[PDB]
């Protein structure tokens, strides 16, 4: 299937059978992190990326884009566990301009310092 | 768009570039809250809402409108990040009445004492 | 209606108006359980379902089934509350083999021991 809308950003985080069930008690770290246009962190901001996620002693993300620029105007909100510095991520919701949009996105970890930046390229399949 | 469907409902709580990257340790809060059809806290009851929030030292929601009443029998799941005492939310999931129903919820607060109450205006704009 | 597609899954756990608005601190519980084909723990493992859900002192659940078998490869995500031995969650997000997948699972709890069966019984709606 071709995408009826795609979209590139990057945010900028900084941190500080075969086996049994297996549970925790888990801690929860959450983030508001930049969203840019490129790869810099000092290029234009076009919202913040809010949400959390989870500390053992935990590939489960929950996050929403906040999108406030001069031509993105609305929140996309994802969530799921994915255990290859690249993961896909559904789309679970949306707000704004991204009302009642659905697809999924790919995300790409450059890590490296606690600093993170993660390449999040979003392929809506169904748009209004 | 016009929605194939409209609901408004009340609940109840009782409390008790630009910025660099920003993360925190969270604590949850957990709420089971009234939901009622109109404004008053002992108008009829058609529900309950159930989910979570956090707190930092926090825009993050996530909750379920769980419906039981005369004429509503399901639930409703909403997902989201969003900073007005006025903000939107996707609608991310529902069963029973509300299986494969879409779209967003407009949520306005009331607050005064540790009492809030929240009017949710749910626009769905899929419904089955 | 009758779902496009319909799949069953076991998991395995090893834990370890009228009423006012009410809520707590939580803690959050992780957990990262083999999903099988039937319902002994022996037979076949297709994934792992890694999620998170809540203790007060909790209706809330959030997790993804990460499918990875000769039949199945992708990652479906449910999300909500439901307060009976059986209760429906809702598809929130789908990648993969279940990319835009949309529907509604049942899950039927088999409760033991810390030994704790789900049954899922899922039917999608919406099949890609």
């Amino acid at each position: 299937y071709k995408p009826c809308k795609n979209l590139v950003f990057y945010f900028h985080d900084i941190l500080y059978t075969k086996l049994a069930p297996q549970s925790h008690f888990g801690n929860i770290i959450v983030f508001d992190d930049p969203i840019t246009l490129s790869h810099s962190l000092s290029s234009k901001q076009v919202g913040r990326a809010q949400g959390f996620y989870i500390y053992d002693t935990t590939s489960w993300l929950s996050f929403t884009f906040v999108l406030n620029s001069t031509h993105h105007q609305g929140t996309i909100t994802f969530a799921g566990a994915d255990p290859a510095k690249t993961r896909d991520i559904s789309v679970t919701g949306g707000t704004g301009d991204f009302f009642m949009h659905r697809g999924i996105a790919t995300i790409t970890t450059d890590a490296f310092e606690a600093y993170f930046r993660l390449g999040v390229y979003i392929k809506f399949f169904e748009c209004w």
